[PDB]
């Protein structure tokens, strides 16, 4: 378990400070104080690639780089060729993620290991309905929002990588490599606190968050 | 369609004051000033009765009033028997979207009409999945964040009530008394700016929506 992840952060208003600090940088500490935590492979313009390095010697973990690619799966590829070569579990986080808790990170790679892949999400708050091409609501379910980590067993993400590249199939919003394997993913229970940052509006949240 | 059209406002975080005008009237005023609306037949309880009794006389609809029930369905049944005996379309609206647009509610209304059943909505940007009872994702649809109005020919949700009256149906948050109903219900594009209002999250947004 102790030294056993490796975290893939995916990382402009990652970079807009949060009390201060960039954004970012929430995460990345986070991950690197849990003793779980066995390397942070983050995935950057090379441009903030200093962003990370003035607290290399600080945290306990390896900070690795990657280039990001033009899809998010790109720069989740372009990550998973850093990882150790023993790593048990990877762990794939949005930067844009700040305000994750310690004990759902611990959720979600407890659960991951167990079951190979998981990720954390929420139930869904508002009222969601399948509408069809006719723009009619397709009458009936749980929903969950989904959040990040996603966790999975680095030998599970790269066959997805594989069969999506043999086969050529097609990747969306919804439909990533994992979603075409027959292996479980589970959801793990999160907090609604954890919101991606993007508007403005998120900031004056994020900040009575924090407080 | 002038005068054809009776709105239901379902009406705390509903009367706390946007830009220094109650949430409630918001919407209240956006319907009253639409020559297709003939009567507001506004939900709340008593003490806040006074609150649209002050802009009667200028605006150009009937107000009326009924006392809200225990659930969501309770309050509309209750607006509903005070409606126009010859009303084409009831539009039920929830009084914490104060930001509804004009043209939104133009647009629901037309396809109200014409389907007899028409909600508004807007693509849910979140990824969202279905999760068993086993917290795990099933795995495979369009799927869409559903707002107020709901606009219903009255015939229709009077015969949703009485079969989940005669057969006692179970109702929930994501099953209606119009959901049991084989009528079609049309899903009306709107606007990510038709926000509710609960947190005081969404006055910091409302506020800069509003400018
Ligand atoms: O789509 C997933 C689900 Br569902 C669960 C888990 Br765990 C991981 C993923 C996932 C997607 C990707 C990307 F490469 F497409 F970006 N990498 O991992
Ligand atoms: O559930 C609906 C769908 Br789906 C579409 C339309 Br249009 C209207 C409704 C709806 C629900 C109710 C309530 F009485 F339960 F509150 N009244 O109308
Ligand atoms: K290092
Ligand atoms: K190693
Ligand atoms: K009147
Ligand atoms: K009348």
């Amino acid at each position: 378990m102790e030294k056993s992840v490796s975290v893939i952060l995916l990382a402009p208003k990652q970079y807009i400070p949060l009390l201060g600090q960039p954004i970012a940088l929430y995460s990345f500490f986070t991950f690197s104080r849990m003793p779980e935590v066995k390397e942070i492979v983050v995935v950057c313009d090379p441009f903030f690639r200093d962003i990370f390095e003035e607290y290399e010697e600080s945290i306990d973990v390896d900070l690795s780089f990657a280039i990001p690619g033009k899809e998010r799966q790109d720069s989740v590829y372009s990550g998973l060729q850093e990882i150790d070569v023993n790593s048990e579990l990877v762990c794939i986080h949005d930067s844009a993620r700040p305000l994750v808790n310690t004990e759902d990170v611990e959720k979600v790679l407890k659960d991951g290991s167990a079951v190979g892949a998981a990720v954390l999400g929420v139930p869904a708050k508002a009222t969601i309905k399948e509408v069809n091409s006719d723009s009619l609501v397709v009458k009936t379910k749980t929903l969950w929002e989904m959040q990040t980590p996603q966790v999975i067993k680095p030998e599970l993400l790269k066959k997805g990588f594989e069969l999506v590249k043999s086969e050529g199939l097609e990747v969306t919003d919804d439909v990533s490599i994992v979603e075409y394997l027959k292996h479980p993913v589970y959801v793990s229970q999160g907090s609604y606190t954890n919101i991606k940052v993007t508007t403005p509006d998120d900031l004056l949240l994020a900040e009575r968050i924090l407080s």
